[PDB]
């Protein structure tokens, strides 16, 4: 209890959702079908958790940057924590805007104590569902502001198939939401996210020798600098 | 239940401890005093958790590579998990051998799912303590890294005692090691070294060095060293 973040605040905090579905053809990236379904789930889910959710769509690089900076400049004094979720295309250390590419570390750095005193000693959660596109990544969180109270959940797992409407949705993202609804108010985040890792990991039906399940195995990556346990409830 | 790793085996598992204190001149690196304090602290600690701890000192890059290559090649059918602890100098995805540098991905390379079936589905723990300052260190299921600083940072202590990180880990483990889940333990460590920080020096035109341990997790279940 002196081992978990103080959640006795006016409000839980803000939850920013960047939903990037469409991209300029100059980037070579295609439509991210299924992203809308993830967005829909996430916002409903975090809303339920008690977050004040904002959803942005098809943002430019400048758009994402000004977006987060401004947020890192608001007064988070009456908030317990802060959450940001990025849904787009990604390449080692980068995420796509519709017009180009920006480094994730710049997107998150805005919230480092130095430049956001109002969220000091407060958990800052980043859930990224990027994925190379149209054998995993690295760990040295250098493409992340290594500072206390920061937590990243990077996917990279692709939303592989999809006919359409409402689309199936990304695995990682749907797992997250599913668990976060059923247990959002009982489990600690690392519990939530560990259950998530497992769930997407199982989607690759173990190590099947069947020429139908043989593929690029992937799993989310959880990076924690949290200094206390995180519960969203009472 | 199906939410925690199955610890029902004869042994907890192997725990290799690489303790590189002295380095050849050709690397331009200096003695890591206090790492012997760390190494021992870590030994009695992990040994007490239940690991079969073996410590190796001032290893060469070749030595560390082979050391871990052989470990992966052993039979872990009666093991619940595996754990490697590295104490040394580091810069990024690479740690220091006593005769040069070797990257991290290589140490964990031969443990990936396919390459070590016996340890498959079971947790491979890596506790790293690098300092000072190849590439990409993969992301496989059931691996967990606990970096002392973060690829290319600092870690300090008190002339006579080991790193704050190590000391924190041993103290917490040597107290809740058997009742708290791995992530809890590590979080408290994160908090412990935090409190120790944002120091006093007096060359305000030199004192930068900070520190926040960090935990990369690909675990698929909760981890307890008990039951």
């Amino acid at each position: 209890p002196t081992y978990q973040y103080n959640m006795n605040f006016e409000k839980l905090g803000k939850c920013i959702i960047i939903n990037n579905k469409n991209f300029d053809k100059v980037t070579g990236m295609g439509v991210r079908n299924g992203t809308d379904k993830d967005a829909e789930a996430l916002f409903k889910c975090f809303r339920s958790l008690g977050f004040d959710v904002i959803v942005y769509n098809d943002c430019s690089c400048a758009k994402m940057q000004d977006l987060l900076k401004k947020a890192s400049e608001e007064d988070h004094t009456n908030a317990a924590c802060f959450a940001c979720i990025l849904l787009s295309h990604g390449e080692e250390n980068v995420i796509y805007g519709k017009d180009g590419v920006t480094p994730i570390k710049d997107l998150t750095a805005h919230f480092r104590g130095a430049r956001c005193k109002t969220l000091l000693e407060k958990p800052k959660l980043f859930f990224i569902q990027a994925a190379r596109g149209t054998d995993t990544d690295a760990n040295p969180r250098y493409k992340i502001p290594v500072e206390a109270d920061f937590l990243f959940a990077y996917s990279t797992v692709p939303g592989y198939y999809s006919w359409r409407s409402p689309g199936r949705g990304s695995w990682f993202v749907q797992a997250l939401c599913s668990i976060l609804e059923e247990h959002g108010k009982d489990l600690e985040i690392m519990q939530i996210l560990t259950r998530v890792n497992d769930r997407v990991a199982r989607h690759f039906e173990s190590q099947s020798d069947d020429p139908h399940f043989h593929e690029k195995k992937q799993i989310p990556c959880v990076v924690s600098m949290l200094t206390k346990e995180l519960y969203f409830s009472q």
